[PDB]
Formats: structure tokens, C-alpha cells, sequence
């Protein structure tokens, strides 16, 4: 639908693409060297239709983390096994302020911030160890991305577990106020936590995974239905709010997309019923934000009217 | 669009109207007598689609305040004349957490609670005096309304201000922060402020104004261009994060419209390119929702998927 | 006690004081220009002991504006005439954090910050008029004194009214949450309150009231007592913990001497059944207490080993 | 000093002991069975004056945890053997509000809160291991108590350990924002802090070492110098403020004596240049203070003017 000639739409994307390129400020995430090794001049950008019509531009076949970018896919994944209720038995569905901390009912503010994600992450494929809980969340995101490539960096992951003090604190903060369901090894559950962090993917195989959140839970390139539509919807409405770090609420004024950023330079969009799209380029702004990623975002509502109020 | 049968859709709203009538809980506000007269068992609920369909069922013809609804309707005057970037070098673009204060800017965080409202409230028509500023709104009402009903409550004008040591308090604090133009009369201003609030509607008349943010900013009735249309995506933003004071967050994620409530009992709702609507009952819950218009709005969303990310 | 030779004393306060004036760092305070015309140079330091012996040293007859150093002084007043009971069901006993807002129990943290003093301000000499509590007021600060010089600065009071936006936001507030008496006319004490403000004094007259709260309420140069018991150990114990703004913390910890500072540049100091002392000078460092003040604090105590616990 | 009779002073002692007796009120700490373990009727004061003179009533002879009373203790012993500008820079100097947090120089409010207790806990004896290190600061117990009962609990230590989450999130918070000295095994300093949370002692050993920090250091049953009086008076003016959890604002307004409680239920009480204290009795109120611990402290002010500033 509101295209209508991908040909056209697509000149379109190349234009934005060519004029973020210009876009060089930022600094590269440098906590571990797995993300300092990237260079700053890596762009890519990768869309996937609901149709199925695909276009790249730039560098999207260059593998890298998923980082945060993997928070709403996980929790897209325990509403769809667990239903909405359940879930939000233990995080929140909203916004908070700025820190570390539980909102009013001692539960983490929502699913985008890390205590929201850590506790998730401890929801799903409960009773199982952490060897099968990882094979059923890469099956997962093979359906999402319709099987195209889902990798995992062992580097990442080792660094990732070996400095994350502040994720460990979160930890034992959640034992401490009973945010993890009876029987928890919390410990575990960070284990987990780090090596979903550190799945691979591309911008080509990425923005079929926008898309499927995109084409209300079907991946548009093989029709299979993924995720339930309850688990969309929700995860669209904390993508919209929560997605964007601390630049959430001003992206959501004047940007209006579902979108999830993450420190490795990506930033997922969700353009529903239309398009999925994924934007990375390592080079991070004062938010944690991909500088290319934000500027082509702008660039991209202020031209086809995609503002979810446009 | 998406309707498509206006006649069986009717039925199903009296449906929801008379569900959420079994609803007897909340409380009157009573802060001021003009609030406090009011009758706990009164329901009104009025739709009026993009053409110009209407329909009415309950006391939808019995006057009240905007009160805070009125909210959105003068930020929307102000973008409207003024333009996005000036509007915002004096208020924020975004919800915050749970009190008196300002952001990182020193700036109200948005036109949806008082001390945002009081700003936005001094920016539009600058210079002439109060009658002339409080005849030029009700001249845009008006337009919005369609020429619907839209009055003037004197003794809830003269209650809000002889009884608002909060909203003077928060007058004289953003003066101290230089939070208005240069050369403003603070004092002059929450007067005006106080006026607004005191301005009376209809279900009726008011379900034509939310009409018209969702048809582009067109009156439905009369064809005509009230509003631009940067100033009706900026409001409909706005009202979708920070249109239900505290429960804007779970509005947002279970009903996903935007909206605004009032202490009067009032909910502006909005369905993008559909249907402006008004729900009042004076009864409101902790949150200062009306809690039939709270549990209308969901049953609504929860039976025609109008859920933003349906 | 302890001295036990005032000469040398007196000694080693010229040198101590000497050598605080080489520090010329600060800036005056300028929001009003009443405040703005003194000079950076002036220096001040003025004792009187528990007997009556006197010592001065640099500009200690210029006559200056208590400011703040009022603060606990009309707390004292307070407790004096309505006993700990009663003045404290309307403000706090304890130092806060950094801002405007009361404690868990809607009521100023202490009577040391402006809130605070606002509402002590409301409770004395209740239902006579401004002349008369004013009068009133004097007439207490002269006992203290032993009748040296207490003036009063009209300039100061008219500005600081004129300019006090931010006093006044207190005002409304406090009377929102209801912290004042019944039948309180607010704007009243505010105006009572920046009167309090601009009354005069000279480090001479200044040091006879420390000495009189150093000599357990008896003024040392006339005898006669001033203040109850209970009034003195609890203006003691709060000028300990909130007497110099947001360096109370590391006064206490480094001085251990209760003491109160003022914009003025003043420094209302206390050595327990020793001494009393008024340090003046108009340069303020970012804390808001006088630079030399600061620096021959520490001198004092670091050499005549006055600290509460040494 | 100020006494003058011993002999009658004791009478009053043990007239106050009765007096709380009847206090009956309190929860036995229980988030372990050592604490849960103790009989809400348990019920000691002992007292050791500057010379040496002794008296007891009650259970003073059954040992009990200090936990949170050997904070003071450790720091003082930091102080002592490191100065005050080397520890200091990693530990603040007051009180804060109400959370787990830094200040605004990213370090633990002071050595009394738990995020402090343990920063002072890495200082110490740094180098060697944790059996020498633990062996050092009995020494140091040793000496302040004059060689009376000093003690170790493991199970309370086993417990402790293995149920302290909140602590352990404290550890890898201060981890992350690096609070520690370099080269810090951060897990090897918890179970230090347990361990030194462990250390049992009885009344009257324990009011011995509150009678050396009397007695500027020195221990009033052997004349032997323990700690240095730069570490006296900061371990004091730190327990006059700090010492009493959230309750340490209205102890130091109304009783006004340097004091540490513990969740064992004892309260390491401080008169200068007087007496030492140790009162224990495992029922606590909502603030975590022995009921009749705060009660009688109360008695004992409003008897013996023994107030800072009587
Ligand atoms: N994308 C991110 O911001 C995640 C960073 C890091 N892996 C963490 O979990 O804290
Ligand atoms: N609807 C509202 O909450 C407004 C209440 C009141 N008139 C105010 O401005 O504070
Ligand atoms: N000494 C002071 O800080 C007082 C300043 C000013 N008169 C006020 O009351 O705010
Ligand atoms: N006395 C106390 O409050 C200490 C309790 C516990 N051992 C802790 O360190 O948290």
C-alpha cells in the first residue's frame, strides 16, 4: 500500500542513504574491543516490504551484534509463548526517568531497559537449560528473518559476560526484590542474557525481521506465521516508547516509528503494514544512538510521511 | 475507511455505552462546588466520523468544562500559529515521572501538564490584551466545533482561580526560571489559563473538535482548514504519551489513541482518519480518569481494532 | 574556660584573620542591587566570649543585612514562645538532599532552608499585625544584642520582595499543602518574612547574639536571659546540620560548629560556653557562604581545637 | 568530669534500665535464624567511664553480632591507619536521603551505609589476605575493648553471606563505577564485610570500646593509645549524623550523642570525655533501632543534660 512503485521508492532510500553518509560525527562503542574493532565508515541500509521486495545499499552483508536490538524480538517471543498477562506479572509497560531501579510495584519500568530484558530473558523456555533455551530462541529468529543469516559471536559474548559489573549488579538487585519467577538461577539467567546480546546478524537479514513485526506477525518471505498478534502489538507499543534509549521520547515526536536501537550502531524500524527496515552504522552519538541511523531516520519520515501521525 | 457499515457500527457503540453505564464506581471532583454539583450517573458518549456522520447516546447535550482537555486544543493553536521550533524553545516534547519541576532545559516537559500548559497558554496571541486573547481561542473552537456549542463558565473561572495556589505556585516558579517570553504578565496569564480551563462543551460539540485532529485538522462538518497540519500531528503525539496524566503509559500501551482527559470527567479521544469522539462522566478514579470513559476506551479498542498497532 | 589568656587569643585571631584575607576569590552577590554594591574587600571579624570580652578586627562597624543568619534567630524566637512541640507539627528537625519540597510528612525539612523559615515566619506573635510582630521581633533581636546596633535596610526589603519570584512560589505552595496556621494570610508573611531579611547589624552587634546562644540564652554583656534553654540547644543542633547550605555536611564534618551563613556575606558562628563570633565578607563561593568566612572557620578551629569532638 | 558521684549515677542507670524494660514493643530482626534465633525479652546496658569505672544490668554478658555497630569501628581503624584525605577519597562525609547510590563524586554517601561500609572494608590491611586482614582488625577490637570478649559468629557469617544478593549488588555496582582501590578482588572484600559483620561481643566489651572513642583513644581499662585522634573525632561527628539509619536526623536533634545501632539490636552509645555505652535488645522498630535501646537513650538526655548542646 501508500507506495505504490518500489522502483521509484527505492531511488528514494539511496538518496537518504547518500546524505547520511555525509553524516561523520559519533564515537564507536569502545567497553569491549569486539565493538571498538569496527570502523566508523561502515553504512548499510537493508528494507523488506511486506510484500517481499527487498533493496540494499551499502554495507548489509557485513555481520554484527544485535546487541539491544535483540530485546523486543525476546520479549515479542515470551508473549507469544506466555501471553501478555503473564509477562507483565514482572515488567512494566512504560517509560521511566533518566538510573537503576523498580517502578511503584518493584518491577523493572519495561522489556527495553536491561532489568526489563534480564528479567524476560529469565521467562522464557523455562525448566530447560540454557543450551536448549538458546537453540529455541535461534529458531526463532530464523522464522523471523525467513532463514537468512543468524550468527553468534563467541567474542562478544566472552567479553560481554567478563565486564558486565553493572548487568551483574541488576542481577542480584532483581534476586534481592524477588523479580524472577520461583526457582530462578539468576546467575544463569545472565549467561543467557549476554550470549542473546551477542547473536549476529546483517541489515539484509535484520530487516526481514522488522518486517515480520511489520506484516502483523507473517514473515513476508515465506508466509509462516511467527509471532501472535497480541505479541506484535505490544512489542510495537514499547518499540515506540522505549526504543530509542533516552532519544525515545523526542524519536517518537519526530520520527512516530517503532524502532529499537543498539551500541553495536543498529537501529531497527517497523513501518506497520509496510516495511521493516534495519539501519547500522557503528559511530554513536551522546544518546547511544547511531548517528547515520538517526539523521536517515529523520530524513526518511520527513519524506514519505511515514509519522505514525502524518 | 475500515468501518464500513456506519449503521451497525452505531449499535455496537450503545452496546459498549451501556456496558460501561453498570460502572458506578469513582469519584466526583470536589476540589471547587462547580465540580462537585455534578450528578455521578451522568454518560455521555458522542462520535462524529471524518465525513460527518454522528451519533449520539447518553447526556450528550449537557454542558461541562474542558477543563484539561482543553489542553491539546491551545497547544494546537499555538504550533498552528506559531510553528513547531518556537513553540518547543519554551516547552518539551515528552512524558515524565509522576510533581513540580522542569527538564534538563529548564523547560515545563510538555503542553499536557499544567506547568506546560501555562507556558503554551502564554505564547499564543501575544500582545493584545486578555479579551482579545480569550475571543481569538474561542473564535479557533469554534471553527473546530463546527459552530457546535462551545460557552463560558463563569463560576468555575472564578472557583479555579480563587482556589489555585498550586497553579499560582507554579506560575511564579517558571517566572523565577524565565520560562516565558520576554516581558510576559505571569499573573495575566494564569488568568487566561484559568479561563480556558473554564470554557464549556457538549459531547457533542466536543466530538467534533477531536474530529477534526483526526481528520488532518478539516473540520468534518464544514470542509474547513483549521488546524495545520504539523500542528495536528504534534498534538495527536502529545496526546498519545501524555494525554491521561499517570495512566498515560497504560493507555498507550492497551488502547494505543490518542487522548485527553479532564478532572470534569471528560475524554477527548481520537481515531486517526475515522472518528473524533467525547466520552464524559464526572465519576473519576485515582488516577483522575473518568472510569466509564476509561472503560469504554478499552472495550472500543478491545472490540473495532483500532489499537494504534493493530 | 579553656582560654585561658584572652590576650594571646586575641593574638591569634588577628593572624587567623590576616590570614583569610589574602584569599580574594568569590563573587558578591548581585541579584538585587542592594547586595551587588558591596565591596569584595570587606572583612570583618568580631567576638564576644561567655564573660563580655570583646575583639574586633577589619570592617567590623559596616552595617550589613542578616539575610539568611536571621534564620536562627526567629527559629529561636519560635521555640522560645511555643516550645519544640508546636513549632516542630509545622516544620522538620533534619538536613535534605540538594530543590522546593517538603518531607514524607508535607512539611519544609528544617528551618534552615527558605521553606522553612517561611513557616516559622507564620507562627510568631500570630494575630496582631505586621508593626507589631515586626516591633516584636526587635525588640528580641536588641536583648540579644545587648542592645548594640539592629537596624533595618528598606532598600533590601523592597527589593527582595520585588524580586522574590521564587519566595513567592514557596508561598503558594506551602499554602497549597497546607503548612500554615489556620487563618493564615500568606502574602502577609512573606512580606513579614523579607522584612526579617533586611534588618542590619555589624560583626560587633552580630557576635553578642552568637554569644548569647553560646552562653545557653544569657546575653553576655547584660545578663539578662533571652532565650529558654530549649530554644538555644535547638537552634544549636540545626545550625550543627543545616547552618551553611549545602556545605553543612563538610562544615560539620571539618568544623563541627554550629553555624549559620547569609548571602550578605555573613557567618553567624558558635563555640559553646566559650564564644561568639560574626565573620563578614561580601565575596561568595559557589556553596553561597562567605570565601574568607570559610577559610578562617577552618583556621580557627584547627588551631584552637574548638571541633565538636576534638 | 560532670558526674560526680558514681556511685548515684548508676542508681539512675539502672532506674532508666527499668523504665525501658517495660518497652515491649519491636520485631526480632529474622532475614536469617541467628537473629531470628534471640528472645525479644533480652534486655543489657552496660556503661564504662573515662577512668575505668564499670557497671552493668540486665543481660549483660550474653554475646550478640555487632553487624552494623563494627561499621564505626572498621573506619575509625581506616582513619587511623590511612588519614583522612586517603580515605575520603573514596568514602563521603555526610548523610544522604532516604536507595542504593553514589554522590555526586560517584562515591558511598559515608562510611555508615552499607555501600560505604564495604568501600572502607577494601582499605584496609590492603595486600595481604583476607585471614591476616581479619586477624588485624581483631587486633585492633582486642585493644579498643581493653582485651575483654571479642567473638566470631560463622554461622551468622554463613548466612549472611549466603542471603546478602543486596549486598552483593552494592559490590559489583561499586565494581563498575570504580570505588575501589586498584587491583581489588571485590567478592574477597564482601566476605571480609561479612565476616567483620560476624564479630560478636557482649555489653560490656562492647561498652568499653565505645568508652576508648570517649576517651580520645584511648582505652580507659589499659591507658593504651588505639586509635589516633584525627580517627576518633571523624568517627564521631560521622556517628552523630549518620549512626542511626533514617532515624539519625531526630536522635541527633533530640538526644544529640554520637551513636551507632545494629540490626542485632545494639547500640554503641558515645558521651565525650565521659562514658562509653552498649545497649542491646534484639526487638526493632520500623527504623531498625532497639526499641528499648532509642527509649532509653531518650531517658538518658532528659536526665543527665547530656545533649551536645545542654
Ligand atoms: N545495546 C546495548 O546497549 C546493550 C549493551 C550491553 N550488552 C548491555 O546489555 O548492557
Ligand atoms: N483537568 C484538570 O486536571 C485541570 C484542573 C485545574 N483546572 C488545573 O488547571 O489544575
Ligand atoms: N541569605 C540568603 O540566602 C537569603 C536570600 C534571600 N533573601 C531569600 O530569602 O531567598
Ligand atoms: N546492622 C545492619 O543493619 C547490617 C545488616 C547486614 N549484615 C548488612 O550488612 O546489610
Amino acid at each position: 500500500s501508500m507506495i505504490p512503485d518500489f522502483m521509484s521508492f527505492t531511488s528514494h532510500i539511496d538518496e537518504l542513504y547518500e546524505s547520511a553518509k555525509k553524516q561523520s560525527g559519533g564515537k564507536v562503542a569502545d567497553y569491549i574491543p569486539q565493538l571498538a574493532k569496527f570502523s566508523p565508515d561502515l553504512w548499510g541500509v537493508s528494507v523488506c516490504t511486506v510484500d517481499g521486495q527487498r533493496h540494499s545499499t551499502g554495507d548489509t552483508k557485513v555481520p554484527f551484534c544485535l546487541q539491544s536490538c535483540v530485546k523486543p524480538l525476546k520479549y515479542a517471543i515470551a508473549v507469544n509463548d506466555l501471553g501478555t498477562e503473564y509477562v507483565h506479572r514482572y515488567v512494566g509497560k512504560e517509560p521511566s526517568g533518566l538510573k537503576l531501579f523498580l517502578n511503584e510495584d518493584d518491577k523493572p519500568h519495561n522489556p527495553m531497559v536491561n532489568a526489563g530484558a534480564i528479567v524476560v530473558t529469565s521467562l522464557i523456555k523455562q525448566g530447560v537449560n540454557n543450551a536448549e533455551k538458546f537453540d529455541y530462541v535461534m529458531q526463532f529468529l530464523n522464522k523471523m528473518a525467513g532463514n537468512e543469516y543468524v550468527g553468534f559471536s563467541n567474542a562478544t559474548f566472552q567479553s560481554e559476560r567478563e565486564s558486565g559489573d553493572r548487568n551483574f549488579a541488576i542481577g542480584y538487585y532483581l534476586k534481592e526484590k524477588k523479580c524472577f519467577p520461583e526457582g530462578t538461577d539468576m546467575v544463569g539467567i545472565l549467561d543467557f542474557y549476554f550470549q542473546l546480546c551477542s547473536i549476529e546478524v546483517t541489515c539484509e537479514s535484520a530487516s526481514v525481521m522488522a518486517a515480520t513485526l511489520a506484516n502483523g506477525g507473517f514473515c513476508p518471505i515465506t508466509g509462516e506465521r511467527v509471532l501472535s498478534p497480541e505479541a506484535v502489538r505490544n512489542t510495537l507499543s514499547l518499540m515506540h516508547s522505549c526504543g530509542m534509549y533516552d532519544f525515545s521520547g523526542q524519536f517518537a515526536f519526530h520520527v512516530g516509528l517503532p524502532a529499537k536501537s543498539g551500541v553495536a550502531g543498529g537501529i531497527l524500524l517497523v513501518v506497520p503494514n509496510v516495511m521493516g527496515m534495519m539501519c547500522w552504522s557503528p559511530p554513536l552519538d551522546k544518546m547511544g544512538n547511531s548517528v547515520k541511523g538517526i539523521h536517515f531516520c529523520h530524513d526518511l519520515v520527513s519524506l514519505c510521511n511515514f509519522h505514525n501521525y502524518d
